[PDB]
């Protein structure tokens, strides 16, 4: 399963190497983006207990935040920041990094490992 291939060769892209996000490139892109920046993504993400999907394919748009301003779990803050334009990648996060203990409930349960495909489209300056 693509969950199981990052857990066993993933990379640890956190600071406290803790494990908490391991990213495997599937696809190289082509300079990655600044706190701050216009990030547009497509996405699917799922929850590690395989109850709950989620695709930005669903709104047949990209996803669009700010970088680093917390508007996504912290993650997406690390993770996007690794990538290059055209990269796609595989991430698979701890509950650390994304709704900790408490969860967001009953939407992600308390404890829950998420993953995510993200294909980084573009990146603009505020
Ligand atoms: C916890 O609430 C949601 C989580 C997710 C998708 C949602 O709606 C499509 C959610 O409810 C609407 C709130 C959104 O504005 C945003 O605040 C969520 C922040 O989400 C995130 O930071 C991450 C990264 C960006 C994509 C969305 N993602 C999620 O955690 C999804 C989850 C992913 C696991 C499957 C269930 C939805």
């Amino acid at each position: 399963g693509a969950p199981a291939t990052v857990t066993e060769q993933g990379e640890d892209i956190t600071s406290k190497k803790d494990r908490g996000v391991l990213k495997i490139v599937k696809r190289v892109g082509n300079e990655t983006p600044m706190i701050g920046d216009k990030v547009y993504v497509h996405y699917k993400g799922k929850l590690s207990n395989g109850k709950k999907f989620d695709s930005s394919h669903d709104r047949n748009e990209p996803f669009v935040f700010s970088l680093g301003k917390g508007q996504v779990i912290k993650a997406w803050d690390i993770g996007v920041a690794t990538m290059k334009k055209g990269e796609i990648a595989h991430l698979l996060i701890k509950p650390e990094y994304a709704y900790g203990s408490a969860g967001s409930l009953p939407k992600i349960p308390s404890n829950a490992t998420l993953f995510f495909e993200i294909e980084l489209l573009d990146f603009k300056g505020e």
